[PDB]
């Protein structure tokens, strides 16, 4: 199972900060055939970032439309992404489910659209704090994963990301042990619905808060195949996070 | 009052179609100091387009975030738009109100963020068929415009667009006279809430179906200062539509 480390720059960056950042990133010597390292800049920053990053680095966009080409002002369709040779796309990130009312139905349609166009997809899901305290974690995640999991035809092209919302900006922290449990269950769902071969083939990333300090203990976990890094990916120290997966 | 002709390519285009289209566009000879012509490509297409189009053409993006930089995956902030020297942004296009639940609230915050960052904004609004059959046109439009009109500090940097939804995809057609009445009322609203000077300065574009045939009859109208063109702007004949404003 090939490790997957992704940098979700989210809504951050300037042409200068990116030029400076990608420069550091490029100094890290790693074998792309042994590790997947993806960077997701802001859509308008894609071209700039892509030119600046060396081939060993994959690039994608933080969101894609559930509709195809057509009258949908402000959207980016998978057809357009394909035409642009954009490799990955993030779908269902909690920030979009939260602020932009994206639903599991949306996540499903977006995934289907992405795959139909040969885009690799990093699909996110997770439970809120309320959901965790009510002890509905497994339940919620099962409903979320089962909302799209039956569309995955190739388990190398779809990467799942567990976002423990209950730990993001709530004063709480997710421990490697806790993530390991959830990951194991997420993988179990995939097995029971797609098969063991698939379940062992698909990468499941930790989408919680990752930093130079906790990355090693997290990646160590059996069912944690890497992570979707937030703010830490906006600093040069991100390479040390990539290193912990080499 | 300087005429304003915009091309809202919406979610359309491939690197090749754009290369070809901008080619035609560049052939049109016009004085940018006398006429404002703006093209709004897909975010991931901005750069490609900007490089292909000549200086005489202004460019912008079809949407902008109501938040600033930070944790908002998939969004583009005004701060980022400014760093990239993106001149215009479209806000409140009915397509984002319809499919992406953008509210007047969202439009206000997006406009504010836009101006705060020195971006020029093309703000859209308009009533539905249901709302027109109930004779609530002026009422609805009055409510929409008054949701953001007080934020306008420079009436050259904000462009209003009246989108007659009741005539978009309903089989009905808006006549230059009908549009004119609304336009006059919209301007009247600005006059009373911002002053006469401002009112005669701000441009109010027609956002309905515009084509090589009806553009002249529309631009003729007193209070119609140009248009936000859709599918017609994806064709070479778009130049003719520009000509009708020269």
């Amino acid at each position: 199972r090939k490790y997957f480390v992704a940098a979700n720059w989210k809504c951050n960056g300037t042409l200068e900060s990116i030029k400076s950042l990608t420069n550091s990133f490029n100094n890290l010597d790693f074998d792309p055939s042994k590790l997947d390292v993806v960077v997701f800049p802001v859509s308008v920053h894609y071209d700039h970032t892509r030119k600046l990053l060396q081939s060993k680095f994959s690039t994608g966009i933080q969101n894609v439309s559930k509709f195809g080409n057509g009258s949908y002002t402000g959207e980016v369709s998978a057809e357009i992404a394909k035409d642009l040779n954009i490799e990955y796309v993030i779908i269902g990130h909690f920030e979009r489910r939260k602020y932009f009312h994206e639903t599991d139905e949306d996540v499903r349609e977006k995934l289907q659209a992405s795959l139909k166009n040969n885009l690799k997809a990093v699909v996110c899901f997770g439970e809120s704090l309320e959901q965790r305290e009510q002890n509905k974690t497994i339940e919620v995640i099962t409903k979320q994963v089962k909302a799209f999991v039956d569309l995955i035809d190739n388990f190398d092209n779809v990467i799942l990301v567990y976002e423990p919302l209950f730990a993001i900006g709530t004063g709480k922290t997710a421990t490697p042990e806790q993530a390991q449990l959830v990951h194991k269950e997420i993988r179990k769902i995939v097995k029971d619905t797609c098969g063991e071969k698939q379940a062992n083939q698909i990468r499941i990333l930790y989408g919680g808060s990752v930093n130079t300090e906790n990355c090693s203990s997290l990646i160590q976990q059996e069912d944690i195949d890497g992570f979707l890094v937030g703010n830490a990916s906006l600093k040069e120290s991100f390479v040390d996070i990539i290193k912990s997966a080499m």
